């Protein structure tokens, strides 16, 4: 085939949390390639491996194998601090030779630090005095993307290139923050020091990310893992915007953030979780404030691993799944979290919007819309048993392999995997 | 199939005037459906039908076609009056019924007057006293871009939405972007009383337009057309950045402005100008600043529509045309102008580029760099002889027909249509 080998790619499907880190480290496997297209959020990953823990945020999962290929594609946004700083971290826990196992995209964008602290202030003025929240801070992903979009901001290849060119680019951009952020501290000479630092460090991990992509789709077959950031609704152009992200976290993104074309893109795995989470102030249609949600938010931990803030719970609901489905194309999906609905008598399903007395067929862009809506359930039997013991189709009651093909029915979309626990092999592979 | 109808679309390969447009049109004919995925540079487009001229930016090409649908995606960020400003022009002319054959997604972004302004000092700032020149101007894409990244801007659907939540969202946004820019003027309450008319205006041709597509492309079957805006090499991500656009003019910005699967891209047409063309200061590997290309520059008119500004010529780089297909995975090529080089004797065609000494398999991501490469040509022999006229294969002349070889064996795709003139007759379909 022309088209050479194609890609297999993980994404959330609802608002994040529900569990594609299973499903990454299940196909991390075996695979030559494991990669992150788009930086998203950036949010924790938890990995355990021969009696060690691992924290990554940038790095993908995969970087675990030490026989395969780690690449951060050129469309995640890189704070070098934080990266080595995250490498180190790991490093010291048990991670050996990552430096040799991991590749990266010279047209991937800089976080500076003034990014980040353009970023913190800016919250701290938006809401700070009894304002809306939005997303994450402290990161500066945003105002690194707002860079981008100007045609300002800096990339790995600029930093590896002449560093004089770099410098004045470098200073003229942190003169442009102080411009419009005049609250802004920024230490010129000593963040451009502490860079021509990262970027000796950094050299022989950086390569054209077009080519290196290219070469590994055209040459033996090879199989690549994407790991997709967050989730459809979380996604900036698709998701319940303002509440999202500052890149693209469905599809199309493994395309842009790697610079692969569509026929290159093999399955596509949308992970569900039985019910729903949010994170956040936002419209929620099927939020459960009750007993039922207290019992999702505690039976599945529904709280930030940090934080510990809850998160908001409520009953699985079909028009974000089919809407995500629109915009990704799955080609099967991993049902998560089934053993936390064991308890339940009788479980709510969403199954579509009605608005103003009439039922739309489309999930709404903007917010004071989506939270009008009013849902229209399809209450379901539960199992009333522990799932968490099932290692196959057959194991599963049969209210709960209802629950599945419930989900696949509605969805148009097979299920491949059922989660029925944390262990790696509390998971059902159905075909 | 469950895929249902695969788009077909038209993307520039090179840094853009490659002649686009054309192919465009000649599609748009048998096309139910024509739509833009992408805003990018808002270049202009002539299109003349039963002694008519119409100029369309915003607008699809296909909204000439009265038995068709123009969609504009949720990827192209929309000046209000610019559009009905352009809308009210073409009509004038002929354009009637417009606005019963356009249809608009609800989650495009909003370019308001201020990021036109904040876009027009912008510029005479950063290069207005010996500086820098980037891409076009008071256009205000870019800092409308950056605002979307920074998930502050608003939408077509928060336009139509409660008034009272746009308005105090559009204050605390241009609040924001005069604090950030002190010699930036806003007249709020006027600005923000246009809109109000404007809401209204568009608010019957305003749609879902994730729904929108989904339904068209798992419908019965049907044509659906995407104009790609610019080229490859303007490419936000993939182009010879800083010198490029702020969106994404490559395939997956298929996916991500419309908001459609992989596997609904169909044929993907990479539209080649048998030589180069370039606007602006940048690296030119190619570049001819002799006869040569002063026989192209008038040959082929390559010159600013508006501002008559000549544009640079070289010889065909297949490096960038490479570089391209890695990214789009072009299924078939439109050359163009080939009848420009009538006139030569021997044509040249840079193969490679050599990088201190050594070839490079890669195209360069920093312009540094770009501006090193020694190009390693290849000299072809010309036809001598006028192709104007040709209207099938057999009709042009061997040397000719070594070059479209020429072109397609190097790249590695077929090339479907040749452009031997500006008349839709003067293009050989191949295939
Ligand atoms: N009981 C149960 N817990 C699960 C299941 N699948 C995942 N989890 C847990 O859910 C939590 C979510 O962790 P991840 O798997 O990293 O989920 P995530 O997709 O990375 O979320 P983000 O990356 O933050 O968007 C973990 O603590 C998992 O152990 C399942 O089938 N059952
Ligand atoms: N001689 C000749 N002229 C051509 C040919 N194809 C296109 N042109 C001319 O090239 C010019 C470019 O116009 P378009 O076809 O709109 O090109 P474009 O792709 O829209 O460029 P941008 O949209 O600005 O990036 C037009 O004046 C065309 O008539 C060809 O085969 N031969």
């Amino acid at each position: 085939a022309a088209t050479g080998s194609r890609v297999t790619v993980v994404l959330g499907a609802q608002w994040g949390d529900e569990g594609k880190g299973k499903v990454v480290d299940l196909l991390a496997t075996d695979a030559d390639i494991v990669s992150r297209c788009q930086g998203g959020n950036n949010a924790g990953h938890t990995v355990v491996v021969d009696g060690k823990e691992y924290d990554f945020h940038l790095l993908p999962s995969g970087i675990i194998n030490t026989k395969a290929v780690s690449f951060i594609g050129n469309g995640v946004v890189i704070h070098l601090p934080g990266l080595f700083e995250e490498a180190e971290k790991n490093e010291k826990k048990g991670l050996k030779d990552w430096e040799k196992r991991l590749i990266i995209s010279d047209r991937a964008h800089l976080v500076f630090d003034f990014h980040q602290a353009v970023d913190g202030l800016q919250e701290v003025q938006r809401q700070a005095q009894e304002g809306k929240n939005i997303g994450t801070t402290k990161k500066g992903i945003g105002p690194t993307y707002s860079s981008k979009a100007a045609r300002t901001g800096l990339r790995i290849c600029d930093l590896l290139s002449d560093f004089d060119e770099f410098s004045a680019r470098f200073k003229n951009l942190a003169h442009q923050h102080q411009s419009m952020f005049p609250t802004l501290e920024i230490d010129v000479e000593g963040q451009l020091k502490r860079l021509k630092g990262f970027a000796e460090r950094i050299r022989p991990m950086v390569r054209d990310g077009v080519y290196f992509m290219y070469e590994a789709l055209h040459g033996p077959p090879k199989k690549v893992l994407v790991e997709g950031a967050n989730a459809a609704l979380l996604d900036i152009d698709f998701g319940t915007y303002p509440f999202v992200t500052s890149s693209n976290c469905t599809v199309g993104g493994v395309c842009t953030g790697l610079g692969i074309p569509p026929q290159n893109i093999g399955d596509v795995y949308g992970v569900v979780k039985a019910y729903t989470t949010r994170v956040g102030i936002g419209a929620f249609p099927t939020e459960q404030i009750n007993e039922i949600g207290d019992l999702l938010q505690n039976r599945g931990h529904e709280w930030g691993v940090t934080t510990g803030r809850k998160r908001r719970c409520g009953w699985l609901d079909l028009m974000i799944l089919r809407y995500a489905h629109m915009v990704n194309g799955f080609t099967a999906l991993a049902l998560t979290k089934l053993d936390i609905l064991d308890v339940l008598s009788e479980i709510k399903v969403g199954i579509s919007y009605k608005l103003n007395g009439k039922r739309i067929p489309y999930f709404p862009a903007n917010q004071e819309i989506l939270q009008k809506v009013e849902v229209e359930y399809e209450t379901l039997p539960g199992w009333k048993a522990d799932t968490t013991g099932a290692r196959k189709w057959e194991d599963l009651p049969p209210q709960a392999q209802s629950y599945v093909r419930f989900v696949e029915n509605h969805m148009g979309v097979a299920v491949k995997w059922v989660g029925v626990g944390k262990s790696r092999e509390s998971m059902i592979q159905l075909f």
